RNA sequence: UGCCAUGUACGUCGCACUCAAUAGUCAGUUUUCUGUUUUUUUUUUUUUUUUUUUUUU
């Protein structure tokens, strides 16, 4: 996965409901070196879903949610300056498209 | 206020009520339903009814 997304500019993923690429493919940006110049967005469909994929790859991190990783849904504001890491609902980036139409704040779009 | 010449002709009769009775002509297969009273009123205005599912500076 690392070497495909250091390879194509458009990665796909297929998984299973055991298979835990969201959780890992975060990192894996992480190891490539993402996150630094732009933030990564995970889109997620559902705002518990994003929670607690936010907050779970923020307890595997051993960091505290809110600070490399955080979640931004309807009014939780919940990120630092030091983030690298955004969860994001498709509509929260429906949302940002106006507000930025490049796509400048973030390098990886999930 | 005196007189008035003579003889001169008759008979009998009829009418009514009525009139009756007559020629010939044999037969018609068996079986059937149809049939009767009685309580009577038939007819009365109604109602609210269920739900995949998921995201938005």
């Amino acid at each position: 996965i690392l070497e495909a997304i250091r390879d194509h500019q458009v990665v796909i993923v297929a998984g299973e409901t055991g298979s835990g690429k969201t959780t890992q493919l975060p990192k894996i940006c992480m190891e490539l070196g993402r996150g630094i110049k732009g933030l990564i967005g995970h889109t997620q469909p559902r705002r518990l879903a994003a929670r607690t994929v936010a907050n779970r790859i923020a307890e595997e991190l051993k960091t505290e949610p809110g600070g490399c990783i955080g979640y931004k849904v309807r009014f939780s504001d919940h990120v630092s300056d030091n983030t690298m890491v955004k969860l994001m609902t498709d509509g929260i980036l429906l949302a940002e498209i106006q507000q930025d139409r490049l796509l400048m704040q973030y390098d990886t779009i999930i």
